[PDB]
Order: C-alpha cells, then structure tokens, then sequence
C-alpha cells in the first residue's frame, strides 16, 4: 500500500529473502548427494 | 504518498483544518463589524 516506486521490490525481497522452493530444492539435493556418493563409491569400486 | 482511497482528504483536512483565506476573509469582516456598526448608529440617528 504505497506510492513509491521501488518500494514493492525491496519488501518482498525482505519479507522472504529466499523463495521457500529453493530452500527445499537445495535441502532435497543436499539430502540425497550422500547416496550419490556412495553410488559412485560403489561404481567406481568394480572395475 | 499511498494508494489508500480517502487517505488525501483525511490528510488534507487535518493538516489544513481552516484555509487561510477563509480565516482572513472572517478576520477583515468582523474588524470591518463596529464600523458598520458606528455608520447605521449615525444613520439612525440622523432621521
């Protein structure tokens, strides 16, 4: 509720300063790289 | 500096509660008042 230009950008961009969809997108990746890893482990020990 | 409907004539009306020409309009008349006063005695008196 205002006149300034400007002003939308900077209260949502403080109001939710990272989207909740990233967060979960990062934390889902994040979460599953330990298996990743392990899969790798296991691919690269045969052969 | 908003898009609230109504706020610029509650903001207008309290900044600006009596306009100055209004105020000075009704200052000039009432000093203006005893002599008119005075000239309708003399008329009167007169005849």
């Amino acid at each position: 509720n205002t006149l300034q230009p400007g002003c939308n950008q900077a209260c949502y961009d403080r109001a939710f300063p990272i989207s909740h969809i990233r967060y979960w997108v990062f934390q889902i990746i994040m979460v599953c790289t330990p298996s990743l890893c392990f899969i790798t482990y296991s691919v690269h020990q045969s052969a």
